[PDB]
C-alpha cells in the first residue's frame, strides 16, 4: 500500500455534509487539519491553490516510476552506460527531503541544524564513526547551496533513488575506479557533482522537453488522483471568499490536468450541472515561477486561451472575467483581489517554494499539503510502542549521568531508533529518525500554519472555525 492509495480511497467517498458526521470524520487523524499556529478561518478572504501535488496528486508508485524510467532513458541517450536501463524504481528506498552531498556522493538525512541522522553512499549505510572521516563534526552547513541539494518535493523522489542507483553502480562496476569525489575511467573523470548535474538536467528535460507530460495526459486515470469532493469544497470556499490558482505549470498542461480533476457527471455535488474548472476561480495564474513570484516576480502577461500562447506585451488592465494570467507576482494577487497577506490562505506542497517563502516574504497564511502523511500516520500509530520506549530511555540515561550501563543503553537507543526507522522505508520517516526531528519536520512546524494529508480535509470544518494551537512557552516560563 502506497500513500496515494489511502488518498484515493478517501477520494472515492462522497461528501456527507451532515454536521455531526463532519465532526466525527474530522477527528480521525487521516481527515484532520493539523495546527502549528492559530488561524481564524473567518478572517480568511482568499483561498489560493497550487496545482501539482496539491490539487493534482499523482499516483504512487506509478508516476515516480514513469519519471524514473524516462530520466534513465534520457541519461542513456546522452551517453551513460546501457546498464542503467536495467534499473527499476523502488519506492521503499527514498524518503522525501534528503540532502545530496555533491562533493562525496552521499544522501543525507539531517536535522534542522545540519546534524547527520542517516548517511547513505549508494545502498551502503555509513554508520557513526565512518561518517566522521568525511563529516568530522557529523554536521553539514545546509546554507551551502553550491555543495548540497535538498530533494524537497515528490517530483524529486525518482532522482533521490536514481542518485543512489548511480553511486552504487559506478562503485561496483570494475571499469571504474573510486575516488573521494567521483569515479575515474582511464582519462575520463566523473565527479559526483557533475553526475548530480546530469541527473538534475535529465529530470528537467523529461518534464519540459521529453515525453513525461504527454504520457501522463494520455492516461490520467493511471497517473492522477481524482476526487468528486473537490468542486464541492471550492464552491463552498467561493461562497465566503475568493478563490485563486497560482501554479508554476503552463496553461496547456494546467488546462488538461484541471479538466480531468473536474471531469465528473456533475458540478459541486451529484445532481448539479457540470461547470468548467475555470468557473471555480476568481483568478487563474499560470507560469507563476514560485518562489521568485513571492519577491520581484516577473512581468504580468495574459494567456491566449484559444491558442495557449501568451499574448505579446505586458497586461496592464483590470481583473476581468475569463482572463488567465501568466507570471506577475504575489502583489498581483493582492491588488486584483483586494487582499492583504493575512487575508490569504495559500495551499500547496512545496515547503520552500509555496510555504516558507510566502510566509517569510509576504506574511501569507499557509496550508501545507503532505501526501505521505496518510501512510506516515498509519505507521506512527501502529508503532507508537518503540517511540514511547525511546522517550523512556533518554530520560533514564540522564539520571544515569548525574548519579557499561550508559554505554549499553546508548547502544539500546541506537537499536530501537533503527527498528522504528525501518518501518517507514530504508531512509526512514519523513519527520524524524528515532527521537530526532528532521529538517523537513522543523520547517513544517515553523512555516506551515496548517497542514494535512490533503487540502480536502478543510471540507470537514465550518468556515467560522478557529484552528487553535497551544500557546508556546520557553523553558523558564514553566
Ligand atoms: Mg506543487
Amino acid at each position: 500500500t502506497s500513500w496515494s492509495d489511502r488518498l484515493q480511497n478517501a477520494a472515492d467517498m462522497p461528501a456527507n455534509m451532515d454536521k455531526h458526521a463532519l465532526k466525527k470524520y474530522r477527528r480521525e487523524a487521516y481527515h484532520r487539519v493539523f495546527v502549528n499556529r492559530s488561524l481564524a478561518m473567518e478572517k480568511i478572504k482568499c483561498f489560493g491553490f497550487d496545482m501539482d501535488y496539491t490539487l493534482a496528486v499523482y499516483k504512487s508508485p506509478e508516476y515516480e516510476s514513469l519519471g524514473f524510467e524516462l530520466t534513465v532513458e534520457r541519461l542513456v541517450s546522452i551517453g551513460y552506460p546501457q546498464e542503467l536501463l536495467s534499473f527499476a524504481y523502488d519506492s521503499t528506498f527514498p524518503t522525501r527531503g534528503l540532502v545530496f552531498d555533491t562533493l562525496y556522493g552521499n544522501l543525507l538525512k539531517v536535522d534542522a541544524y545540519g546534524n547527520l541522522l542517516v548517511c547513505a553512499h549508494g545502498f551502503n549505510f555509513i554508520r557513526g564513526p565512518e561518517t566522521r572521516e568525511q563529516y568530522p563534526n557529523k554536521f553539514i552547513q545546509r546554507d551551502d547551496t553550491e555543495r548540497f541539494y535538498i530533494l524537497n518535493t515528490l517530483f524529486n523522489l525518482p532522482e533521490t533513488y536514481l542518485l543512489a542507483c548511480l553511486v552504487d553502480f559506478f562503485t561496483n562496476c570494475p571499469r571504474y575506479t573510486s575516488c573521494e569525489t567521483g569515479f575515474k575511467d582511464g582519462d575520463l573523470f566523473m565527479s559526483y557533482r557533475s553526475m548530480f548535474q546530469d541527473v538534475r538536467d535529465a529530470v528537467d528535460w523529461v518534464h519540459y522537453k521529453g515525453s513525461l507530460k504527454e504520457k501522463t495526459v494520455e492516461n490520467l486515470e493511471k497517473y492522477v488522483v481524482k476526487d468528486g469532493k473537490l468542486p464541492l469544497l471550492l464552491s463552498r470556499m467561493k461562497e465566503v471568499g475568493k478563490v485563486f490558482l497560482a501554479t508554476n505549470s503552463d496553461y496547456k498542461y494546467t488546462d488538461k490536468i484541471m479538466t480531468y480533476l473536474f471531469d465528473f457527471p456533475h458540478g459541486p455535488k451529484p445532481g448539479s450541472s457540470h461547470r468548467p474548472w475555470q468557473s471555480y476561480f476568481d483568478l487563474i495564474l499560470v507560469d507563476a515561477r514560485k518562489p521568485l513570484f513571492f519577491g520581484e516576480g516577473t512581468v504580468l502577461r495574459q494567456v491566449d486561451t484559444k491558442t495557449g500562447k501568451l499574448k505579446i506585451g505586458t497586461y496592464t488592465g483590470p481583473l476581468q472575467h475569463g482572463i488567465v494570467y501568466s507570471g506577475g507576482s504575489s502583489d498581483t494577487i493582492c491588488d486584483l483581489l483586494g487582499a492583504k497577506g493575512k487575508d490569504i490562505l495559500y495551499i500547496g506542497d512545496h515547503i520552500f517554494g509555496d510555504i516558507l517563502k510566502s510566509k517569510k516574504r509576504q506574511g501569507w497564511r499557509t496550508f501545507l499539503v503532505i501526501p505521505e502523511l496518510a501512510q506516515e500516520l498509519h505507521v506512527w500509530t501502529d508503532k507508537s510502542s518503540l517511540f514511547e520506549e525511546l522517550q523512556s530511555l533518554d530520560i533514564f540515561l540522564a539520571e544515569l549521568y548525574k548519579h557499561p550501563d550508559i554505554s549499553s543503553i546508548q547502544r539500546r537507543i541506537k537499536k530501537v531508533t533503527h527498528d522504528m526507522d525501518m518501518c517507514y522505508g530504508m531512509m526512514g520517516s519523513l519527520f524524524r529518525s528515532g527521537s530526532r526531528q528532521t529538517l523537513f519536520a522543523s520547517q513544517v512546524m515553523r512555516y506551515a500554519d496548517l497542514y494535512a494529508a490533503s487540502f480536502i480535509n478543510l471540507l470537514y470544518y465550518p468556515f467560522s472555525y478557529l484552528f487553535r494551537a497551544a500557546h508556546v512557552l520557553m523553558p523558564h516560563e514553566s
